[PDB]
């Protein structure tokens, strides 16, 4: 039979803490959607406070996959910071690798989260909002060195779309961009992609390829890089370095996945002396419900949360199955049907509020 | 297991009656999609004619609902007629409220619906055409008086928004009002809102938030309003009051609803001496298939028919389970096929034609 | 209980040939999402070497319907050829018919296609590309008699939205053209479909309305039309006639259908001394995956593979279930979890390679 098989744990640091232990692992048998198999790929992203005065993070990432037999390879280092509440900005390098090619870029952005609204109205009345519109402003600068046949090719076919496509070029450019079901995904979430401006595009004296644009994207609440600006990069904290991993195999007959992390924003404070684990990111239920309705599956899982030291929980939607002081762990009934409900695209509410 | 069980009644009027009793009632264990649970909602419309020599409906709406403890309700008084085959005009006000937050407007609109053509090839060899494609404009001038500090702060942000935003306005503005996945369902449906077009936005002497708007919605066919223009309002059958309840209870497990009315529209001319139960609108079922298919459920169902006296089905696909009389059943096999269909988007053909 | 009855069959030339003949039959006791039932159609294609010096194929297609008792039929008889490798072009001719109505058109139509990127980088990683992403320019040439008080009624309105409507002519005719659900499949698939340019639109003098128009369709990479744009024409194959057929049977209670063609491009070199069975079209299966998720069912399934004397699969994925010689089938565990996958819109790649 077709079973989704999955185990998730949930560990919470208390007091002023926000910090969590996160596990998840999973194994379907089921394929991919991927038009190319097998596929296997790692991710690994850690964040390190660097300079707590000035809010600067050092967040580093590393994706290695292999695609049909074709080896990829994605490696950053970026400073981030808070400027002001509405922007932020990042300066790092990085390189991307596919089999026997190899590029390397160095950058620096700017990013502007713009709400469409404040309200006091909306503030006093709707205790755990959800739903934030707005709009979010890119200004990249980035540099890679044409030190290949390759990138000297592809620059000049740029150069090519930019001079030739003049107005085209930034509105046809969001469908090479956004590759396959990327593009589809865009709509999915409520998301909207502007066309890029390009502000400077040039060779510089090896010869480098140079270039400055911005684009700039917007949600109706799903999309949480918008929602949830502040909440998504917990700076404040950041008092030591957090770190997590992913790790998937898949092929025409298996899906095989295992996540680890370490890292703060796993609990917050839900108001009148109660704390919830933070509310479900939408677009990664919404984007992944575009993949987990292709084939009907039954569910054999648990989730495990572990509170900390004399705290409880006060409300549990869906109910936890047992509690063994401050461990709780929900599997079967309502928490199967909530799990197989948010794997094909539901955004159902499972809310976990806790004190003491 | 995952069961869905549903009763629908239909008792129709004959003679020169579209008349028609519409009872549905349905429950499931299936966790709501709403990122926000629990949540009740309540809905009542009444119709009443108030002039029948100017086609003048006295269209009254009352919503209610409580979502995660917030306590919301929406209240319409509105005064509708057609003006030409293509021009319907309403003059109403009402108040939304939100926990502790209220405010009041009124307003003054015409809608006019735009058929994309007219064919008498079409006319002649489609005996009951579906889709048909349009454009329909609205132009809207409402009025809200500015009796509280959220109403300046909002009306403020408004005035900041279209001087700043300028062309930027009337196109960003659709995210923030089709907020979180009523954004997507547009596509979904087949369907394009346009950019809102600003003609006047001001502050009236307490203040009065003034403003006069316009934006145009389209469809490929889908689109009922659009679609079913003259059908959707049928105010030559209003010779007295209709009316229809809706309310529904959700959460994390389960779903209940019950819906009854009493309206016109019901059935319709099929033409050959033949009646249908009207066609069903494809938006309800598109849209609400956006939700239906996040859990694999068993039907357990049963429509009821209940023709005039002396009349009977001539034709029926899905076939009827049972007859006695004027009273006919359908449950299980191809109808419990049919009942899963459509509530996970589908919009195959159920036909009821009856006579005599 | 809901069954999917299908079977299919692939029986593949040797030496230099690319040829197969393909099979396919499927039924299954659901109903057909569509507004307007029952519904039959038919469709013959056939293509034939005019001159294979100039590359000329003589293309003929024939469809035939009926929908809720209208019969429809739409004749086309075309000379195709490449020009360049990025440039076809296309004079026929036809009729389309719905029942007492018909319409004659003659036109002459070139089709650009256009690849966002050309890269050995990629060229040489990848062994198998699946995205590429691109942009196809129509130019169209066509010619109607009007020689009924339909086709003038027509064309009077057409007149009337061109010069009435200016620029939102091209830009609304979208959602006429892509009628009902066909709007909504086009985001679906990664795609998009500009607004039309008119340069020309006329009577001649029976009198003819004769009009000349442009558009481009773009994809992110599912767009097979773009991707595959040689693969899709294999002219150089076609030393012989080839031919396809296809026909369907559906209402509320049932779907069947059955498929059967000669003809080349069924399988493919894969590099290394080895072949493929062509990459599946993703559209096909995107767009079906749109009425795919209506009805769970259980899968009753069969593929047959006969390759050519003394040819062997070198690898299979998912793997198949028997062999004797150069047969081999595929039925139950991973390729009907395949098969699931397929229909409700999955695009996870099932890979047949072989040799000697
Ligand atoms: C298909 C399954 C669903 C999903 C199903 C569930 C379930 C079921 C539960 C949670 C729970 C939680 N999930 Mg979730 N969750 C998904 C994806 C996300 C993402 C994300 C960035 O993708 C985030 C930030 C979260 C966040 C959270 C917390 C709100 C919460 C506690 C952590 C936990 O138990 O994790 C468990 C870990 C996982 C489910 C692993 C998810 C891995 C995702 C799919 C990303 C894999 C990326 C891969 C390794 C690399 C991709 C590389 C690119 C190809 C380049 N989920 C995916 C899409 N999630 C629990 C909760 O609500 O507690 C109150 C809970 O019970
Ligand atoms: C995802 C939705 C939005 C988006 C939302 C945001 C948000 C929100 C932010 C940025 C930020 C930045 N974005 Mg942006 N960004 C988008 C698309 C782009 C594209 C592109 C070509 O598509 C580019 C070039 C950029 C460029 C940039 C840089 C200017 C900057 C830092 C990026 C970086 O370091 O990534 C390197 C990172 C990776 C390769 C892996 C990231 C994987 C995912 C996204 C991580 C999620 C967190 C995970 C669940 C938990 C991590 C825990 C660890 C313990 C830390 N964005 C899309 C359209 N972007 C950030 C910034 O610093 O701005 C100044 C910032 O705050
Ligand atoms: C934000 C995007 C990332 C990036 C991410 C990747 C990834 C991921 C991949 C490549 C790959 C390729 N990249 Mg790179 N690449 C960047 C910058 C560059 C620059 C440049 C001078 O800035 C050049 C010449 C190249 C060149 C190339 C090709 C040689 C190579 C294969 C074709 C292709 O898919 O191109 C893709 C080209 C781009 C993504 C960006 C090209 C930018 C141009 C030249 C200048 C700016 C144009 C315009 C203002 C902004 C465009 C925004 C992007 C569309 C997101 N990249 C930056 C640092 N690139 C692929 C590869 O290795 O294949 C074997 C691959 O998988
Ligand atoms: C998920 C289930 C499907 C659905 C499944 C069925 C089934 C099954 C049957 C019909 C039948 C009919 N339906 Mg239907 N139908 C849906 C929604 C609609 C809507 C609408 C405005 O939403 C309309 C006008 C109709 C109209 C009709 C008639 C064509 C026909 C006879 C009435 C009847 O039996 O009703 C029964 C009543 C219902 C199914 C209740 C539907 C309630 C919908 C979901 C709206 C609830 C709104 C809620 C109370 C308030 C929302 C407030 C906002 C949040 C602010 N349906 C929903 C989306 N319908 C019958 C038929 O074809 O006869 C020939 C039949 O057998
Ligand atoms: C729904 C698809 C279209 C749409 C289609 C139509 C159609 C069609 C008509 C209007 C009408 C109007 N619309 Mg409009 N309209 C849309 C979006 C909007 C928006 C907005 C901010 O989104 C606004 C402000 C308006 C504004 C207006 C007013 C000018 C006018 C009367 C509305 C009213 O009284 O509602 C108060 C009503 C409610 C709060 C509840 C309505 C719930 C649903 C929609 C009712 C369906 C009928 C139900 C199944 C059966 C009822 C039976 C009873 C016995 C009567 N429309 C969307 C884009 N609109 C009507 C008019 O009079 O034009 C002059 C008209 O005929
Ligand atoms: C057609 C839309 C309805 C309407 C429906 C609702 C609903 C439903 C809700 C609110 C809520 C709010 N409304 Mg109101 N609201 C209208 C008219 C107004 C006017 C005005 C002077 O005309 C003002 C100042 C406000 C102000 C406010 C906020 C104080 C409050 C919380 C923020 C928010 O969501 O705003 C939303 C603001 C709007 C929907 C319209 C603002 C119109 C502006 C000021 C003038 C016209 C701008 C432009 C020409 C047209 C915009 C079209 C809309 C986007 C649909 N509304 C009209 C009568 N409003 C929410 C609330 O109570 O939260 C606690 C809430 O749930
Ligand atoms: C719903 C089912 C899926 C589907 C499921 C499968 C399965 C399962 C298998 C293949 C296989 C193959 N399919 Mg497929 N396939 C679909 C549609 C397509 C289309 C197309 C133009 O629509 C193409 C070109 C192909 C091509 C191919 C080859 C890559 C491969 C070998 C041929 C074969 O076995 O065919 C079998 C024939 C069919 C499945 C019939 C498909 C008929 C489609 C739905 C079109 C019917 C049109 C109708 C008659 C007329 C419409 C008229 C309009 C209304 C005007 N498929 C549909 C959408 N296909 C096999 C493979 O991968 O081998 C390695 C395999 O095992
Ligand atoms: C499908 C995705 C794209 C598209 C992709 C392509 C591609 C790719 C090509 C064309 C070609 C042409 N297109 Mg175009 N085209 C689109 C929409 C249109 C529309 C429209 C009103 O929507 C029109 C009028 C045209 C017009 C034209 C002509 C200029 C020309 C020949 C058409 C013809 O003979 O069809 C008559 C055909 C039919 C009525 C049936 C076709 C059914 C499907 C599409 C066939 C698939 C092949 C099947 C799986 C296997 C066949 C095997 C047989 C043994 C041959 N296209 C959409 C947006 N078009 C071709 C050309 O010659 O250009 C110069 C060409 O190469
Ligand atoms: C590429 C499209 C095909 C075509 C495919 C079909 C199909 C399929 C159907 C019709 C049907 C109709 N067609 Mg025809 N039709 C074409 C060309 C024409 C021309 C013309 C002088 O060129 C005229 C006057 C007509 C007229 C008509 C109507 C009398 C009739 C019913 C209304 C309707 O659906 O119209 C649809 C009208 C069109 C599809 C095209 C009209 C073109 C106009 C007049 C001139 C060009 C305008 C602009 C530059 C380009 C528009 C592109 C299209 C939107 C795809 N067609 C060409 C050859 N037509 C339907 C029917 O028989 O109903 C009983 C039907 O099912």
């Amino acid at each position: 039979t077709t079973t989704a098989h999955s185990d998730y744990e949930i560990i919470l640091e208390g007091g002023s803490s926000s910090w969590g232990q996160i596990k998840g692992r999973a194994k379907v048998n089921v394929p991919a959607a991927l038009p190319l198999l097998p596929a296997d790929c790692n991710i690994k992203i850690e964040a390190k406070p660097l300079d707590a005065q000035k809010g600067v993070v050092r967040f580093t990432s590393q994706i290695e996959s292999i695609v049909d037999s074709t080896k990829n390879k994605l490696v950053v280092e970026v400073d981030i910071a808070n400027e002001t509440k509405d922007r932020r900005i990042a300066v790092g390098e990085g390189e991307v690798s596919v089999g026997d090619f190899s590029h390397k870029f160095s950058f620096e952005g700017s990013v502007v989260n713009m709400y469409y609204y404040r309200s006091d109205a909306v503030r006093r009345n709707v205790p755990n909002p959800v739903y934030m519109q707005g709009r979010q402003f890119h200004d990249i600068m980035m540099k890679v060195p044409l030190d290949n046949k390759d990138l000297i090719e592809t620059w000049e076919g740029f150069q090519q779309s930019i001079s030739g496509g003049g107005v085209n070029f930034g509105d046809w450019i969001r469908e090479f961009w956004f590759i396959g079901p990327a593009y589809t995904a865009i709509n999915e979430g409520g998301q909207r992609i502007s066309p890029i401006q390009v502000n400077n595009f040039g060779v510089e004296s090896g010869p480098v390829g140079v270039s400055r644009w911005k684009f700039s994207h917007a949600g109706s609440g799903i999309v949480d890089s918008i929602s949830r600006w502040a909440e998504l990069f917990p700076v404040e904290q950041l008092n030591k370095p957090a770190s997590i991993e992913g790790g998937f195999r898949s092929d025409s007959q298996g899906i095989e996945v295992k996540v680890d992390g370490n890292l703060p924003g796993v609990s917050r404070d839900a108001g009148g002396g109660l704390r919830r684990i933070l509310n479900h990111p939408l677009i990664p239920l919404v984007h992944h419900g575009m993949v987990g309705k292709f084939n009907d599956f039954t569910v054999d899982t648990q989730l495990k949360v572990v509170l900390p030291k004399g705290y409880k929980i006060r409300y549990a939607a869906p109910q936890f199955r047992s509690q063994n002081l401050e461990e709780y762990r929900w599997s079967g009934g309502a928490y199967a049907r909530w799990v197989e409900h948010v794997c094909k695209g539901g955004t159902g509410q499972f809310e976990v509020l806790y004190a003491q």
